């Protein structure tokens, strides 16, 4: 774990404590779950690409806890934790590319301070992750990379309508597979 990561993690620990202080116990649980997943992912894997994804996710959770509604904050934290779970199952170079794109998208969404966009970007990321955990073949990962790139562009355009469309296409590609 890097020193920039150690700083973000200490901030996450503060975010959990603040959530508890405000009686937001379910938010606190989900932030803690994501943080714990990240720590275990880094304990077992010294890949720099891994470290990159984990830093982006940690920052996204922290910003969402600060910027977004409680219930949106929960969705970003859940998306982050599920992204890490997927990477711990398979961190091929293609899987890492998908997850880096999604981590960048949830970070930007959390940073843009729009609750509807943050919610839809997190959901699109979650649908793509779910698809890969059902089948994380090289072929499925390539398909999901193109969708993940579109989620990132949607976050960049603050485009909640397009985020929802990508989520539906990811769920239907699973069906096709
Ligand atoms: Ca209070
Ligand atoms: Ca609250
Ligand atoms: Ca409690
Ligand atoms: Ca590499
Ligand atoms: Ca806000
Ligand atoms: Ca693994
Ligand atoms: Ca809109
Ligand atoms: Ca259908």
């Amino acid at each position: 774990m890097s020193d920039e990561m150690k700083k973000v993690m200490e901030a996450l620990k503060k975010a959990v404590e603040l959530a508890k202080k405000n009686n937001d116990d379910e938010v606190a649980r989900e932030i803690e779950r994501a943080a714990k997943e990240i720590v275990e992912a880094l304990r077992e894997n010294n890949s720099d690409e891994m470290a990159k994804v984990m830093l982006a996710l940690a920052k996204a959770v922290l910003l969402a806890a600060k910027n977004n509604d409680d219930e949106v904050a929960r969705e970003i934290a859940r998306a982050a934790a599920e992204i890490v779970e997927a990477l711990r199952e398979n961190n091929s170079d293609e899987m890492a590319k998908v997850m880096l794109a999604l981590a960048k998208a949830v970070l930007l969404a959390a940073k843009n301070n729009d609750d509807e966009v943050a919610r839809e970007i997190a959901r699109a990321a979650a649908e793509i992750v779910e698809a890969l955990r059902e089948n994380n073949s090289d072929e499925m990962a390539k398909k999901m990379l193109e969708l993940a790139k579109r989620v990132l562009d949607a976050a960049k355009n603050n485009d909640d309508e397009t985020a929802r469309e990508i989520a539906r296409q990811a769920a239907e590609e699973v069906e096709a597979d």
